[PDB]
């Protein structure tokens, strides 16, 4: 009999950590939903309460996956597993910054910007998705706060390789914490002032 892997590695925030970044999501999408520029742009999206539109938040702690395993069965999945520093890294604790906040009309999200320590437990794929081409490794790498109800949480990450190609390729608002873009097709991020630091437990989950 063989071991089953987790569900996914990632990085789990402490529950402080948890708290403070969730409670940062919805004062963001609050102060958002409010903004002229949004409602002026509600079209390509009586005014809209976005903590409503994304009603799927995360349960428990807020995390940053690394490698999606699906017990084994993803690609790639033992090929991670067996790498020294997942193993090296387990239950080790960690520090991720979060340069910004985004929305799109499918998830809301915080952009991670990793380390290059934490870079080596990001994983190096076959199949990688069309929109991350040419974005430096881990571009991907986000933490999930809230999508909309027919979504599924691995957009997110999607959305912010989608947002990142754009801002790549070369201003609508100031709020207290980070200057306010409108990205077009009803997606908008918040660049923050000062990068968000959360202290996480890179670990697995099983469920
Ligand atoms: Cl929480």
């Amino acid at each position: 009999e063989k071991d089953f892997l987790p569900l996914y590695f990632g990085w789990f925030l402490t529950k402080k950590s948890s708290e403070t970044l969730r409670k940062a999501g919805q004062v963001f999408l609050e102060e958002l939903g409010n903004h002229k520029a949004f409602k002026k742009e509600l079209r390509h999206f009586e005014k809209l309460e976005l903590v409503s539109y994304f009603g799927k938040r995360p349960p428990g702690v807020l995390q940053c996956t690394t490698k999606f395993c699906d017990y084994g069965k993803a690609a790639g999945a033992e090929e991670y597993a067996q790498q020294e520093v997942v193993k090296r890294s387990y239950g080790k604790a960690f520090k991720l910054s979060i340069s910004a906040l985004f929305v799109t009309p499918k998830t809301a999200g915080a952009q991670v910007v990793l380390t290059d320590q934490e870079l080596q437990l990001w994983p190096s794929d076959l199949d990688k998705p069309s929109a991350s081409e040419g974005l430096p490794p881990g571009s991907r790498a986000h933490v999930t706060l809230g999508c909309a109800a027919d979504v599924q949480p691995v957009q997110t990450g999607l959305d912010l390789l989608d947002i990142l190609q754009q801002v790549k390729g070369g201003a609508v608002g100031e709020l207290p914490r980070g200057k306010l873009y409108s990205l077009g097709k009803g997606r908008w991020m918040l660049s923050l002032t000062k990068k968000m630091e959360v202290k996480a437990i890179f670990t697995g989950y099983y469920g």
